[PDB]
Parts: C-alpha cells; sequence; structure tokens
C-alpha cells in the first residue's frame, strides 16, 4: 500500500489513496498543455526556478533530511547530504544545460546545416526509495531545463518524499503540470506508459520492475533509459594503501544501510594482504554504531521495509546452509524495527547462488585471489555491471583494472560515487543509458538534424 | 521463406535454407570468441578493413547494384549510387572513429577523471529490403570500428545482398565472427535477442517488426535503437522556388520506386501557389519511366514484393472509395512483376485513415493550406515523425519550421536525405535514437568513467 511505515518503530504513521485511472488521465492531460507552454520558456526562466529549487533544499535540508528518515531509514545526517547532492545537480545543469544544449553545426554543402536539441514532452520516472531525493533531483533537474515535462512514480513507501520533491519544485516557481508527483501503485504504471502524450520513460530499482517497464516501452515504440543494482567488486591489491582501504571499503559498503546500487558488495582481496585487511574490515564492521537513524551517531538504521530484511535474511542462510562461513553478523536483530547487522561472508562455495545476487543490506562477501587475470575474472562473473573499485599503486596494474573491469564506472583508489560532473550508469544487467554529465540532458530529447540550403 | 524472387519477372530465382537454432547458437558462440580478440585489435587494424571494405563498394560498385535491382527491383543506377554511399560511412568512421570514441576528460578532485568508450560485445542488427546494403553499413562502419561484433538477420527477400555483405567484410580482411550474416526468420529473432551473449539490437523497418524487437530487448534489459517508417511533409510555401520544389519533391517521393522512410509523402500546398505547383507536379509524375529497372533510362521499378503491392492498392482503394480523387495512376499495372504507378491523390476526406498511414510506393498525398499555422498543424498530425522538408525564403518562416515541425530531421529548401556526416533518426512512432554522425558510434557502446585518486 501507499503509506509512511517508519522502519525503526514498525509504525505506520499515514497511509495515502492512490490514485484512480481517470485521475491519472487528468494528471497527463494537464502536463501536455504544460508541457506546449514550457517548451517555449526561455533558458534564464528553467535556470531561475532550478537555482530556487536548489535554494530551497539548501535551507531546509534538515527538515527534508527527516521526511527520508522517517519514511525510508538512512541516517539523518546521510539524508542531510542527500539533500545537498540534489541541490547540487540543480544548480549543475541551471549552470550548463543551455550550453549543453546548443546547436552543433556541421559542415556541409548546405548554407547552415546543425543539430539542435528539443524536449520530447511528458517523461514518466519510476524511482526507488533507497535515495528519495537524489534519484529524483538526478533525472528531474536536466529534464525541467530541457524543456520536458516529467510524472514521477515513487516507491509506495515514500510517498511524503515523493510529495515533497513537487512542493519544491511549486515554490519554486515551476508552472503547474510540469513536475507532477502520481501516488499510484506499481500496476499503474502501465496505463502511463500506454498513454499517447508519454514520450519516454526512465526506471531505477529492480531488475523485474525494469524489465516491466522496458518491455512495455519497446511495445510502444518509446525509448528508456534503466539503473538497475550491481554487485559492484571492491579489489584490494598488494601496493594498495591497506588502512584507507578499509576505512573507504567499510564505509562503501555500508552507506545508507548497505542499500546503494554502488555499495562495495564483494570484497576481492590479493592473497598477499588479505589477512591484514580482513581483519581490520572485520574490527571497523564491528564498532560501526546500530540504532536510530534521527541520530547524529548513528552509522546503521534499519532496512527500509520488511520485506528488504527478509530477502537478505533469506539470502545469507541459505549461503550459510551451503557452507558460507560468518565472520560476523549473519541474522536479523532482536529488537522493534527491521534491524540486520553488518555482516561479513566469507569461503563462499562456488554455485552458490548468492555469488550471482545483488545484496541490499551491510552484507560483504569476502573473496582471496592471487593475481591480477583472477581478480578481474572473479570481478567480472556476474550478471551486473555498475560500478567497480580497484587499489592498487602499480600504474600497469591500474590501466588494466580501468580497461578491463566491464563496468560503467571504474574508480581507483577510491570509492564509486555518482557525481553531476560524470556521466553514471550500468552495463549488462544493471542496465543502459547515462544519467548525469552532458549525457543527463542528451538522452531525452530530440537531435534534430537541420539543413538549410 | 528466404528466397530470391525477382520483383521484375515474378520469377523465383534461388532458395535459400534458414538457420536452425543450434546452428545459430554455434554462431553466437563464434561472435563471443571473435569479441574477445576484435576488442583488443588497434583503431589502425579496424581502419585498414573498413577503408578495405569501401574499396571492395567502389570498384565492384555496378555487380553489387545488380545484385540489389534483382533481388528487390531498385533501379541499377540507385543501387549503384547506394553502393557508392555504403562505402562513404566506412570511410567515415575509418577517417573519424578515433576520435570520436577518445576519452574525455573532466576536471574534479580526481588526479584523473574521463570518460573512455569500450565496446559492448555482439549487436544484433535487424534490417530491412529497401536499402539491403546502405542500411547494413550505415550501422556495420560504425559498430565495427568501436571494436562490437554484429549478426544481421536481414530481410527474407534479399538473401543474395546479405551473403554479399558477409563475403565483402571477409575479402576486407575482418576476422571471421566479427560479422555474421544469420539467414532466418523474424519467428527466429528471439532466440538472438534472448541470448545472455547478445548485448544490444538495432533495427529498421515496420512499426510491429520494432515493438516486436524492442519490448523483448527491454524485457532482457538490452538497449535499441529503432528507424521506423515516416509519412513525411513537403511543405510549400508561396515564396519557394516552385520549379525546384517540384523537381526534388517529385524524386523525393518517387526515389526507390517510392519504398523510403524519408520520402516526401504528403504534400502540403499554401492556397497561393497550390494550383501551380499541383499542375507541375502531375506533369512531372505523369512522364516518369516504367520498367525494367536494369535499363538506364528507367525512373520506376516494380515495388519490392507482392505484399508491398497489395498493400498499396488496398490503400488507394479504399480512400478512393470514401472520397479521395485520384489526379494520376491509382491502380496496379497490367503487365508482369509488381507494377504500381505513380499516382497522385487529392482533395482526401478527413478522417480517412489513409492519412495516417505509411504509403510505401510512388503514391502522392496532396493538401492545401491558408497559412503557416494550419501548415504545421497538418504536417505533425501524424503518429510518424521521422523527416520534414519546407520551401520558403522567407527567413521567419524558415525558423518556425524548423523549430515547430515534430520530426528528427528537417531540411529547408532540399529535400531530406541521410549523410555520415550528420546524426539520423525519428522521433514518436518513426522510433529514437541516432545512427551516422558522432551519434552513430557512440550508440552502442560503455561510456566507462573512470576516477583516479
Ligand atoms: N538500483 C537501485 O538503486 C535499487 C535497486 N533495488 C533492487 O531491487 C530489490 C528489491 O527492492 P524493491 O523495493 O522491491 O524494488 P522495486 O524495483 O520493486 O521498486 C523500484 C520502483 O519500481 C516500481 N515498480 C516495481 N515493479 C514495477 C513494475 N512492474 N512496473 C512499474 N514500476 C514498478 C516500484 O513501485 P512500488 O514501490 O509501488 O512497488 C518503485 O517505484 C532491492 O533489494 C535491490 O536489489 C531496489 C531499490 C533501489
Ligand atoms: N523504415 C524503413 O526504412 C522501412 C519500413 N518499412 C515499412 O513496413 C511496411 C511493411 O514492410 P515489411 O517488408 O513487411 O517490413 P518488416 O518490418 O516486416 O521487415 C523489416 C525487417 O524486420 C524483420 N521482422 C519482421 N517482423 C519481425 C519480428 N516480429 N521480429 C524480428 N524481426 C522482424 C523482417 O524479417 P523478414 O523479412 O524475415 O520478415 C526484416 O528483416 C512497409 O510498407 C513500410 O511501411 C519496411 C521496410 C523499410
Amino acid at each position: 500500500a501507499i503509506a509512511t511505515i517508519n522502519p525503526t518503530t514498525g509504525e505506520i504513521c499515514q497511509r495515502f489513496k492512490a490514485l484512480t485511472p481517470a485521475e491519472i488521465d487528468a494528471k497527463l492531460a494537464k502536463a501536455q498543455e504544460a508541457f506546449q507552454a514550457y517548451r517555449r520558456t526561455s533558458f534564464s526562466q528553467r535556470r531561475q526556478w532550478l537555482e530556487n529549487a536548489a535554494a530551497i533544499l539548501e535551507r531546509d535540508t534538515s527538515k527534508f533530511a527527516e521526511i527520508m528518515t522517517t519514511e525510508m531509514g538512512k541516517t539523518h545526517q546521510s539524508a542531510i547530504a542527500e539533500a545537498e547532492k540534489s541541490a547540487l545537480v540543480c544548480r549543475y545543469y541551471a549552470e550548463h544545460g543551455e550550453q549543453f544544449l546548443a546547436n552543433e553545426y556541421t559542415e556541409t554543402q548546405a548554407t547552415e546545416s546543425y543539430v539542435c536539441y528539443q524536449p520530447l514532452g511528458i517523461l514518466l520516472a519510476v524511482m526507488p526509495w533507497n535515495f528519495p531525493f537524489w534519484q529524483v533531483f538526478r533525472f528531474a533537474a536536466p529534464a525541467l531545463m530541457a524543456g520536458n515535462v516529467a510524472v514521477l512514480k515513487h516507491a509506495s513507501n515514500v510517498p511524503q518524499c515523493a510529495l515533497a520533491v513537487e512542493a519544491i519544485l511549486e515554490a519554486a516557481g515551476f508552472p503547474e503540470g510540469v513536475f507532477q508527483t502520481l501516488l499510484i501503485g506499481a500496476s499503474q504504471v502501465e496505463q502511463v506508459i500506454k498513454d499517447p502524450r508519454v514520450k519516454a520513460a526512465t526506471l531505477t530499482g529492480s531488475e523485474p520492475a525494469g524489465a516491466s517497464l522496458a518491455s512495455l516501452a519497446g511495445q510502444e515504440i518509446k525509448p528508456t533509459l534503466l539503473e538497475l543494482g550491481g554487485s559492484d567488486p571492491f579489489v584490494v591489491f598488494p601496493s594498495a594503501d591497506l588502512d584507507e582501504a578499509v576505512e573507504v571499503g567499510t564505509v562503501a559498503r555500508t552507506m545508507n544501510n548497505g542499500q546503494s546500487c554502488i555499495a562495495a558488495k564483494r570484497f576481492i582481496l590479493h592473497e598477499a594482504i588479505a589477512a591484514e585487511f580482513l581483519e581490520k574490515l572485520h574490527l571497523k564492521f564491528a564498532s560501526l554504531k546500530i540504532g536510530d537513524p534521527m541520530a547524529p551517531e548513528t552509522d546503521i538504521g534499519p532496512l527500509a521495509t520488511e520485506g528488504i530484511l527478509q530477502d537478505i535474511s533469506r539470502q545469507v542462510d541459505q549461503a550459510v546452509a551451503a557452507g558460507a562461513k560468518i565472520l560476523l553478523g549473519g541474522r536479523p536483530l532482536d529488537r522493534a524495527g527491521y534491524f540486520y547487522p553488518p555482516t561479513i561472508l566469507t569461503e563462499i562455495p562456488p554455485g552458490a547462488k548468492i555469488l550471482q545476487e545483488e545484496l541490499f543490506a551491510p552484507v560483504a562477501m569476502v573473496f582471496t585471489v592471487k593475481d591480477l587475470d583472477q581478480a578481474i575474472a572473479l570481478a567480472n562473473d556476474i550478471p551486473f555491471g555498475l560500478g567497480a573499485s580497484a587499489w592498487t599503486n602499480d600504474p600497469a596494474e591500474q590501466q588494466r583494472f580501468i580497461q578491463e573491469l566491464d563496468a560503467g564506472a571504474v574508480f581507483i583508489n577510491g570509492m564509486v560515487k555518482s557525481d553531476p560532473r560524470l556521466p553514471f550508469g550500468g552495463t549488462k544487467r544493471s542496465g543502459y543509458g547515462r544519467e548525469l554529465g552532458l549525457a543527463g540532458i542528451r538522452t531525452f530529447v530530440n537531435a534534430k538534424t537541420v539543413w538549410l540550403k
């Protein structure tokens, strides 16, 4: 159901009525009318409204963070960072969007020949609960700067976040119908994708959700962008700064209570450093503070939902039954709220299903390898291909990791992070298309070739 | 069935056995092995092989053209041009591909941060009979320059063309498995899209074919590019060079026996010049030479298949029964082969079904409008959105047409043409994604973000 259920206490706080198909239709009609006027606005107006939205996010950061924490359990401090990052991407496209969409001229026999960039129309965004502000602003800032309008189907467990994003954009000055939150369930999305006024769609979330949306959009001849999770490797080689790698690796696995597409999920350790690294990782994980995410000292809040908790509990239980060893954690906490402790699994047997799954919780799989070829093969031995992190100060190793890791992003001597300045997206079953950077504003526009005699 | 059936005579010339699923699987296994080595080739090698392919096309142009004309009925002269254009796109990506794929650096706190471009792997291309060389080389040249490998499912009526393309690429030096023609039917494509080694797919053709491929690819989380039909407007306003517009419009509608996605299909005439333009168009169409496409004097050969002939015959018959008037032509010729004459329809009743359909034959629909707003509204009143041509020497009108015509390409005072130097693709039900230019080589690559501390 569409509801705020606080994952720290399990309390149902507020329920929301889903829109009916007629109500969805009315919102799409309004979006179409809004688009016809909005496509004619100047970049100066769009820039003003985007910068206003950034300023709202920058002023009321703590309030917005409290909504996120209440609904989905990420620490209030990380939710503050998320609101700040949302403001950053608004400012990024305010500052660069017009330039990024300017005519590009190519010399031909024409007096004038160029490509110009024009909005498609209504874009559908289907978004997940894990970064309930950032994922939305990541899409919405370039969408709106480009002159598109947007309808958001957010996750059913973050309705207050979804409503707050629309309220921010209204307060910023964006005209009515330019951005609309649809309080609707997963079964209601098909109507939106099939509506002739809706021109494109993006989804961030699970593979089954992405497959459903993309198959439907494909049938309707509509372009998509998908970002669908990962099982990113975190490779540590003998020339690495081991203490930095342990600290950063701990953050990479456990940030957002582990619920990140680009969490470090599989630690691949060269045998020369594996014992030292693993012992340090074990101790670092054991010192993490688990508790109320509203408290500034908390490292690990609850998982977002009972379902996520049930999923990881089963995944771990099955791996252990198959022969995997629990170095730390491995069982849900006996307390109120959907709490699962930082966990480290080792000696996972070959062929165990968990090797191919995404662990959306603070649960690290650990492996040892003997050389560069083995590290790369293991790193790539997954259906996903989102991010990858590798730690080494040998230039030849650095170049091989960069070249041969099958991922949309490769970070050397740092954790994978998204950044408005650089494109971001997956390969393989992690999806396709790129958000952020120039790519983010070029994805859902008509690149119109113009030739004038 | 997979066969050469000469559309000039109706004679079945050669039949081909379709691959079995096991044979398809073997070809995909070989493509995967080939990709593992081919992705490691230098741009110099890829460039050499692409330039070799161009040189083969440039030398044996008449022979390749004869294959096209025999299988699908386009004039030998236009097939010569098609082989030349195929060579041109090979040279374009040989000359620019490396530059187009070079690292793009972005300043951050990283010592090094950039995007690099790497091939995805096996690409499936599903191609149509209407430009049986050019459509293939348009995709294959950038695919191969980027380090991808490709499997081609060509139309069932151009098997000799399909085999010839593979033979050209073998003779050029491309390693075995880098490009493979699959002699398979439409029902066999699902196996290819669902194969885990196949990473992306492109289709040019009809909407139902595109919807099938894209829906399947979406379910498998695989990116696509679609170029489907169009019903492109050809708008003529009072300041136009009328005689040039008539000459060029006649070519635009009747080239390739009318069977082009970017044919001028709907002539939209300002009332001030409509009588003169229509009379001149009538005269030009009336004296086009219909006959054997191997003869150098022939303008119009047969349509490619009995099915295409049946389709246009029915479309025109229904429009006329509804009240449309035949100014010229309007029924299949009484002779051997799938011949349909240049045809002009006027006074088409509002709500007539034909107004929304693609006429893939040399059949012009003609309309009269009173002003700029009416021209734009009528031009856009279709499900398609591929190309658009407008004729005016008023700068304000030119800019409004460029801005407001809902198409992937807008040509002012010339006919729409694809050109390797400029991206090419549709909007609305005409598809999405861009081939040619920079876009063509960026579509099916992993844009990998790299960050080095
Ligand atoms: N890439 C990422 O960042 C994320 C990945 N995931 C992965 O997915 C797993 C399960 O999480 P879960 O919360 O169930 O993720 P979902 O994929 O179910 O949710 C993501 C979004 O998709 C919507 N959705 C779900 N099914 C469909 C459908 N058939 N058509 C249209 N929209 C749909 C959801 O709506 P509703 O809430 O109404 O069901 C939500 O808005 C996680 O453990 C993680 O592995 C999940 C979240 C973030
Ligand atoms: N955009 C363009 O340039 C073209 C558009 N068209 C439009 O389509 C109309 C019909 O022409 P037609 O020859 O039937 O075109 P199709 O769309 O049937 O054929 C195009 C290609 O798609 C293949 N194909 C067809 N159905 C499927 C499917 N379900 N899955 C995978 N591949 C498939 C065909 O294979 P096979 O031959 O084995 O069926 C062929 O290789 C034309 O009148 C024109 O309007 C057609 C050709 C060119």
